[PDB]
């Protein structure tokens, strides 16, 4: 799989995941890449904010889908 994250700054950035990936384990590869603390991230599904436990396949968020970073920081 692959999607895209999006940050106010306009940046937006991909991302490879798994179908079955939850949002801690997305979370995680934002931290990563944008070195954002999960506990200050905060992420959007078409206007929908993410459940840390639940998966992407619960959001029925599918290939090429994009969810926007708010963060709670």
């Amino acid at each position: 799989m692959q999607i895209f994250v999006k940050t106010l700054t306009g940046k937006t950035i991909t991302l490879e995941v798994e179908p079955s990936d939850t949002i801690e384990n997305v979370k995680a590869k934002i931290q990563d890449k944008e070195g954002i603390p999960p506990d200050q991230q905060r992420l959007i599904f078409a206007g929908k904010q993410l459940e840390d436990g639940r998966t992407l396949s619960d959001y029925n968020i599918q290939k090429e889908s994009t969810l926007h970073l708010v963060l709670r920081l």
